[PDB]
DNA sequence: CCGACGTCGCATCAGC
DNA sequence: GCTGATGCGA
DNA sequence: GTCGG
């Protein structure tokens, strides 16, 4: 449907969502509003009343009431008021900086730090992650065209294979499903020498991050441990041409025996994962991001089943293998 | 009425 | 110093 | 805020 159908309603619900999360610190209310906005965004009809909307799963009495108010006046008194509140609007805004959550944002606003400029003047009060979030505030809010993602992938697959031709790397997320743009790059990494019961050699991930920094693809590090890296990268600039914006990239090292459950999971979509998990249970299986296990007649999960491919997972549950392209739900 | 609402790796805080 | 809790992002 | 046991 077109954003013009119920875009006013969905934007309203989404704005309310942020304030719940970033200001009132009510994560479940944040998710209730998003769920409502999502179900409405998918509704192929221009909503005429709150009652009509209440029929959708996730829209209850209160949101129905807010929709009625929005339809009759074109606005919502509570949202209008919070939008004008200097304190709340500032807290909400600061959370847009990666590394600054509801707590840090509240803390900053409390002591008078309300804008990016203010943050700029108070470096010593920002942890490492927050400094990077500030530094690339704008770049991080830009999406990544599929063409750039392909170029990013070329570099990641090439450097990884260069470190050890036995590594197996897979760029997941919506990009793997074929999306035209991405918000970041999610790379799942594995190596035959690493299994659930094998040595976790604290350098399989390090060696890959290192090479990527060596060829100057990775430019900054937000966090990095033995199994997960979260950083920033940037495609090499075309000589005599505008430089590419910095991008967020995460790299996860996963045991080989859990690699494919990981790829399926991190490929999504979220709606698809929910359905697949459902089908799995009714078929006597429990599927999480790590493994797939058989459920006994009493409900006791047995040992994880061997998975050597995504298809293996689909087979266990008697489901035809579906391309990432068709995993929208 | 009233609890659930995905979980977990990493960085950093809070307490001992 | 070490252990557990919290913040944060995904 | 919404759902549901
Ligand atoms: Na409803
Ligand atoms: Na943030
Ligand atoms: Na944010
Ligand atoms: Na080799």
């Amino acid at each position: 449907p077109q954003e013009t159908l119920n875009g006013g309603i969905t934007d309203m619900l989404t704005e309310l969502a942020n304030f719940e999360k970033n200001v009132s610190q009510a994560i479940h209310k944040y998710n209730a509003y998003r769920k409502a906005a999502s179900v409405i965004a998918k509704y192929p009809h221009k909503i005429k009343s709150g009652a009509e909307a209440k029929k959708l799963p996730g829209v209850g009495t209160k949101i129905a009431e807010k929709i009625d108010e929005f339809l009759a006046t074109g606005k919502l008194r509570k949202l209008e008021k919070i939008r004008q509140d200097d304190t709340s609007s500032s807290i909400n805004f600061l959370t847009r900086v990666s590394g600054i959550g509801p707590s840090a944002a509240r803390k900053f606003v409390d002591e008078g730090i309300k804008t990016l400029e203010d943050l700029r003047k108070n470096e010593d009060k920002l942890n490492h992650h927050q400094r990077i979030g500030l530094k690339y505030f704008g770049d991080f809010e830009k999406r990544i065209p599929r063409e750039e993602m392909l170029q990013m992938q070329d570099i990641v697959l090439n450097e990884v294979k260069k470190v050890d031709s036995e590594y197996i790397a897979t760029v997941c997320g919506s990009f793997r499903r074929g999306a035209e743009s991405s918000g970041d790059m999610d790379v799942l990494l594995t190596h035959p020498s690493f299994t659930s019961e094998s040595t976790k050699q604290p350098k399989l991930l390090h060696q890959v991050v290192e090479q990527l920094q060596k060829v100057h693809f990775i430019t900054d590090t937000l966090s990095k441990g033995e199994t997960k890296f979260m950083g920033v990268c940037q495609l090499p600039s075309k000589n005599d041409e505008k430089e590419y914006p910095h991008r967020r990239i995460d790299i996860r090292l996963i045991p080989k025996d859990q690699y494919y459950c990981g790829v399926l999971y991190f490929t999504g979509s979220d709606i698809f994962n929910k359905n697949m998990r459902a089908h799995a249970l009714e078929k006597g299986f429990t599927i999480n991001e790590y493994t797939i296990r058989p459920l006994g007649v009493t409900g006791v999960a047995g040992e994880p089943l061997p998975v050597d491919s995504e298809k293996d997972i689909f087979d266990y549950i008697q489901w035809k293998y579906r391309e990432p392209k068709d995993r929208s739900e």
